[PDB]
C-alpha cells in the first residue's frame, strides 16, 4: 500500500513543487523538486501584505504546477504557506485564487510546525555512520528561520524534536531591513548583525542548541553559500547535497559575496538569479547562526562546532513525507 502526493512549500523568496510515492519504506521521488523564485514576500517585512506582481507571479507558477500535476494522478496535494503568508494582511485574498487554480486551500501553518517539518525532511535520511546527533537543523529562509534539534539517540529519539523556534529574521527581511546599499556599507552589515544576534538571545531561551553535535543546513542561502564555497560554476544539487563545509570556508564566502555588488555576484552563474538580491541578507544571518550555536555547544559540552553539512531535503520532503504517511493511515 502506497500513495503518491504532492507538496508544494511557499516561502518568502521561492515556491516548490514535489510529487513522490510514500509507503513503509520512506518516500520515492517522482518530480524530483521544482523551484520557481517568484519572491512573493517582496516588501511584506515592511507593508505587511502581497504586492500585486508578487501576487500574479505567484499564480503564474501555481498555473504551471496545477500543468505539472495533472500529468500524473495523485491521491493528495498539500499546499503550505510561510513567512511571508503570515505576515501578509491580504492572505485570505491569496488563498482564494491559489484554491481556484489547484483546487486547495493554502495552509498558514505556525512557525513551530514549520520548523517540525523541516527537521523530518532533513533528518529521515542522514546517515548514522556519518552524522553523530543531536542534529541541529537550521532552515534559513527567506522572511524566517527556524532552529530545531532532536535527540541524542540515548536519551532520546534522534528523529524527536527537544527543541524548535522561528526567529523572524531571513535572507529577504534583513536586506529589506538594513543592507539598502549596493554594495552594504558596515553600518548596514553591523545593523542586520545586531538584529540577528537579538533573535538568536530569543531563539536560545527556547532551544537548547548546545546540545547539539551536527549542524544541518537547508534552503536557498546555504545551498548557494556552500556551492559557492565549492567553486562551482553553476549549481548541481547532486555534489552539494551532504557536503561538509568547514566554519572557515564558510565565514570567507559568506564576507566576500555579503560585501560584493550586486553586479559582481551576477558573474558567479552558481547563483540563481532570483537569489542574487537577497544573497547579503542570508549571508549574515548563517555566519551569526553558525558563530553562536559553536558557542553554546561548547559552553554545553566544552566542544565547538566547526562545521556543518550542506542539504538538499529540507520543509518539503517533510511536507510530503507527513501527507503521505498520513494519508496512509487515513
Amino acid at each position: 500500500e502506497s500513495v503518491t502526493v504532492a507538496g508544494i512549500d511557499c516561502g518568502t523568496n521561492s515556491i516548490r513543487l514535489k510529487i513522490a510515492r510514500v509507503d513503509a519504506d520512506g518516500m520515492h521521488e517522482v518530480v524530483p523538486r521544482i523551484l520557481r523564485v517568484i519572491r512573493l514576500g517582496q516588501d511584506v517585512d515592511k507593508t505587511h501584505r502581497f504586492a500585486d506582481e508578487a501576487l500574479e507571479r505567484a499564480y503564474v507558477a501555481a498555473r504551471e504546477f496545477a500543468g505539472v500535476i495533472a500529468e500524473h494522478p495523485i491521491d493528495g496535494l498539500r499546499f503550505v504557506a510561510t513567512s511571508a503568508t503570515r505576515d501578509a494582511e491580504n492572505r485570505e485574498e491569496f488563498e482564494d485564487e491559489i484554491e481556484r487554480i489547484l483546487g486547495v486551500r493554502p495552509e498558514v501553518i505556525p512557525g513551530t510546525e514549520e520548523a517540525d517539518l523541516s527537521f523530518l525532511g532533513a533528518t529521515s535520511v542522514v546517515n548514522r555512520d556519518d552524522l553523530p546527533a543531536p542534529y541541529l537543523v537550521v532552515d534559513l529562509g527567506g522572511g524566517s528561520t527556524e532552529l530545531v534539534i532532536g535527540g541524542d539517540g540515548v536519551s532520546a529519539p534522534t528523529t524527536q524534536v527537544q527543541g524548535a523556534f522561528s526567529m523572524n529574521i531571513g535572507s529577504v527581511r534583513m536586506t529589506e531591513r538594513h543592507l539598502t546599499n549596493d554594495p552594504p556599507t558596515q553600518t548596514q552589515i553591523d545593523e542586520a548583525v545586531a538584529d540577528v544576534d537579538e533573535h538568536i538571545d530569543e531563539a536560545f531561551r527556547t532551544v537548547d542548541a548546545g546540545k547539539a553535535r551536527t549542524i544541518i543546513g537547508v534552503s536557498g542561502t546555504v545551498t548557494t553559500m556552500t556551492a559557492l564555497a565549492m567553486g562551482l560554476k553553476e549549481y548541481d544539487h547532486t555534489v552539494v547535497d551532504g557536503h561538509r563545509l568547514s566554519f572557515e570556508d564558510a565565514y570567507a564566502v559568506d564576507d566576500k559575496f555579503l560585501r560584493m555588488t550586486r553586479a559582481e555576484r551576477r558573474e558567479y552563474k552558481t547563483i540563481h538569479p532570483g537569489r542574487i538580491d537577497v544573497v547579503g541578507g542570508g549571508a549574515v544571518v548563517w555566519s551569526r547562526v553558525l558563530a553562536r550555536v559553536s558557542e553554546a555547544a561548547k559552553a554545553d559540552h566544552g566542544e565547538a562546532i566547526d562545521s556543518f553539512v550542506a542539504s538538499e531535503h529540507g520543509l518539503l520532503d517533510g511536507i510530503v513525507l507527513d501527507y503521505g504517511r498520513r494519508l496512509l493511515a487515513q
